[PDB]
This record gives structure tokens, sequence and C-alpha cells, in this order.
């Protein structure tokens, strides 16, 4: 599911950015 992959990458980037 490409949308799930993109959503997961986005969420992970967000969570990492928030420290």
């Amino acid at each position: 599911d490409e949308h799930e992959l993109l959503e997961t990458a986005a969420r992970w980037f967000y969570e990492i950015a928030k420290r």
C-alpha cells in the first residue's frame, strides 16, 4: 500500500523532528 508507506514515512519524520 503506497499510501500507507508515505503516511508512515511522514509520521516518522514528524515524530523525529519533534525530538
